[PDB]
């Protein structure tokens, strides 16, 4: 039938488009080609094919495919609904593939995660929709877990947990009736998933740094936004230390410290870390930070070195911290 060939032809073109994209990596060309299909109600096929063809290709291919879908979504060519339709077609068969493809869930997470980027789908909505096919499987956790893993890798479990929480997400929503959340979370190692001016502070400092604000801009902001008591508080010290050190994390594998960032912020930190007491309080904060990053190998020491080198934390504070 016409409709039959239509689906055939579309898959054919999705293949051509997808193949060229993975080969040349020209995002803009791929996006336009999809647009030229002018078949919004059949893009589930494109999605399905993209997933199928890259599932066992490579991590990089899955990444590129995920990014393209996010782009298509963002450009308004691929509807959320069509995206889900295409995925469901494969998520439905996931459990079965697990037999021959052990890390299938991981591969799926690698394909979906890019969708969480700005302009994409909100975590709460994504997690809730994406898991319907797994409502039957009773395997919702298998996927979300791999997704949370990827996110952690790129931003830290702490921030991930906050994202999860802000979405009002609950494991109850994804676990079999009666399963002990406390246990599951403890066993799968996701305890991290479990306004106050002090918390607002963290959010604002984070934003300031995220937007590449100069030290003066931050100095001014603090002066313009906190009271005298707040300005000399340990709370500011801890929040500042945390935001600054966080902004210096390079999320590669393994994680590293961008000493150039620290050097650039040294003066900002010295200003508030004006005594041994405050320096110590800052070290505690940094420590708790690294802890949330799951004590990666000797990353703390890397911060210590840079901090000592930049004259941000002096010897005595280090001595005292040792206790």
């Amino acid at each position: 039938s016409k409709a039959a060939l239509s689906e055939e032809e579309l898959e054919k073109k999705s293949k051509a488009i997808i193949e060229e994209y993975l080969h040349l990596n020209d995002m803009k060309e791929a996006v336009q080609c999809v647009q030229e299909l002018a078949s919004p109600s059949l893009l589930f096929i494109f999605v399905r094919h993209g997933v199928e063809s890259t599932l066992e290709r490579s991590a990089i291919a899955r990444e590129h495919m995920g990014q393209l879908l996010h782009q298509l979504l963002c450009a308004g060519h691929l509807s959320t609904a069509q995206y889900y339709q295409g995925l469901y077609e494969i998520l439905e068969l996931a459990e079965d593939m697990e037999i021959d493809i052990p890390h299938v869930w991981l591969y799926l997470a690698e394909l979906v995660t890019p969708i969480l980027q700005e302009g994409g789908v909100p975590m709460g909505e994504l997690f809730r929709e994406i898991t319907k096919p797994l409502r039957p499987l009773g395997k919702a956790a298998s996927l979300l877990l791999e997704i949370l893993g990827l996110l952690c890798k790129s931003m830290g479990p702490k921030k991930v947990g906050t994202l999860w929480r802000e979405a009002g997400l609950s494991w109850k929503e994804f676990l079999p009736e009666g399963q002990d959340i406390g246990a599951f979370v403890a066993e799968q190692k996701v305890e991290y998933t479990l306004a106050l001016p002090s918390e607002e502070l963290n959010r604002q400092l984070e934003k300031l740094l995220k937007e590449g604000s100069s030290n003066q801009r931050v100095f001014d902001w603090i002066e313009a936004n906190l009271s005298e008591q707040q300005i000399v508080s340990n709370t500011l010290v801890r929040a500042l230390m945390t935001a600054v050190c966080y902004s210096a994390i390079i999320f590669e594998t393994p994680l590293r410290v961008d000493v150039a960032v620290l050097k650039a912020r040294a003066k900002l930190l010295q200003k508030y870390l004006c005594d041994e007491q405050k320096e110590l309080q800052a070290l505690y904060a940094l420590q708790a930070l690294v802890v949330t990053l799951e004590q990666p190998p000797n990353l703390l020491r890397m911060f210590f070195d840079a901090l000592y080198d930049e004259d941000v934390v002096k010897e005595d504070a280090f001595y005292s911290w040792e206790s």
